[PDB]
């Protein structure tokens, strides 16, 4: 199955067989604060990224969910967001589908 990586720059960060269903689908189209719309594929696992900060669970699209801004750990790119604190699981990320890049392993 295909691989995800990093739109701008190719780092490596997940795949397809890590999407992770939450609350019955991998797909949530959400909101900030400051009003940009995200598409956000939930994923069990992801790697290549760098975890920026402490964890809030201040506006959090995920019940129960603390997290934390994930950028690329190669290029900056704002990626998505680690999600922590929680249950089943406690742990998950939520990557926006338009700064992934989707090809062969
Ligand atoms: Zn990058």
């Amino acid at each position: 199955a295909s691989i995800f990586r990093c739109r701008q720059c190719g780092q490596t960060i997940s795949r397809r067989d890590w999407l992770l269903p939450m609350g019955g689908d991998h797909e949530h189209v959400v909101f900030n604060p400051a009003g940009m719309i995200f598409r956000v594929w939930c994923f069990s696992l992801a790697q290549g990224l760098r975890l920026i900060g402490a964890p809030s669970g201040e506006f959090s699209w995920f019940k129960g969910y603390d997290w934390t801004i994930a950028l690329c750990g190669q290029c900056g790119s704002h990626l998505g967001w680690h999600y922590e604190g929680g249950s089943q699981p406690q742990t998950f990320f939520g990557l926006i589908k338009d700064r992934l890049a989707e090809g062969p392993a």
